[PDB]
């Protein structure tokens, strides 16, 4: 009943065509908060945006002796009860810091949304191996990277890789969900793919309470990534709450906000993620 219900309001809002102002008022109420690290001069290749960058009080910091600097933020969704690191597409010089973060934070799950080149340019760097046989070994941050397995599907591929602490030899398997079906301009027509893709996600025992947040990227972190983020906590918050109906979408985007600027890009993002909302409620 409450798909049915936010469908109501979301023709509406499409007959209105008043996704742009909604999408407006977000940008203008959005939160503003200091990014001095961020901005820093000795981090100026650590950014593959100068626009987008992480909040000084949500950054996650790296943990070795050097520069503890990563364009990333946790994003800490309390009432969901859940925390995400979004982060940009690693640049050819941090993927050893990606992988670090990783380690630090015991995440066990890295979400991708975008394919390394679309549209004929580059978007993230290759930050993990394709083959078996050619594993990558990250010598700035000590770790070790190998492809085990990977499940190749018609709309996303999940690879089974192993990440090797170099210092201590602990191992721990990482898997890598990989949305390879986002279209090169605009979203989804349907949501139901991406639904897919977001169950295949939160069964996998990744997202378990005993491992560290997943990790979430496009290439800039903000908008393929903001939509994933966006819709599944509001589904999650569909079960925690005692009328499911409560979930106000533009208010969870908000939350979000306050922890990494940006989230969602564009009206159609926007768009999108209450469609995957709707549909998502149903079941
Ligand atoms: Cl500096
Ligand atoms: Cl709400
Ligand atoms: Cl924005």
């Amino acid at each position: 009943m409450a798909s049915m219900e936010m469908e109501k309001e979301f023709e509406q809002i499409d007959k209105s065509g008043s996704w742009a102002a909604i999408y407006q008022d977000i940008r203008h109420e959005a939160s503003d908060f200091p990014c001095r690290v961020a901005k820093l001069p000795k981090n100026k290749n650590r950014n593959r945006y100068r626009d987008v960058s992480p909040f000084d009080h949500s950054r996650i910091k790296l943990h070795q002796e050097d520069n503890d600097y990563i364009n990333a933020s946790l994003i800490k969704m309390e009432e969901a009860q859940r925390s995400y690191i979004l982060t940009q597409g690693p640049l050819p010089n941090t993927c050893g810091h990606f992988w670090e973060m990783v380690w630090e934070q015991k995440s066990r799950g890295v979400v991708m949304l975008n394919r390394v080149m679309e549209k004929g340019s580059l978007k993230c760097a290759q930050y993990w191996p394709q083959k078996e046989e050619k594993e990558m070994i990250f010598e700035d941050t000590n770790l070790k990277l190998t492809l085990i397995s990977e499940d190749i599907k018609s709309y996303y591929t999940v690879r089974q890789l192993e990440l090797e602490n170099l210092t201590t030899q602990e191992t721990r398997e990482i898997l890598h969900f990989h949305y390879t079906t986002w279209p090169d301009f605009g979203v989804p027509e349907s949501p139901a793919s991406f639904l897919n893709f977001r169950f295949k996600v939160n069964e996998s025992g990744s997202l378990s309470p005993e491992h560290g947040p997943v990790v979430v990227h496009c290439s800039a972190g903000i908008g393929r990534s903001g939509t994933y983020c966006l819709a599944d906590t509001c589904l999650l918050l569909m079960d925690k709450r005692k009328d499911p109906s409560s979930v106000d979408i533009k208010k969870v985007l908000l939350e979000m906000r306050k922890f990494r600027m940006g989230l969602i890009q564009t009206a159609d993002q926007l768009r999108f993620s209450y469609l995957a909302v709707i549909e998502g409620a149903k079941f």
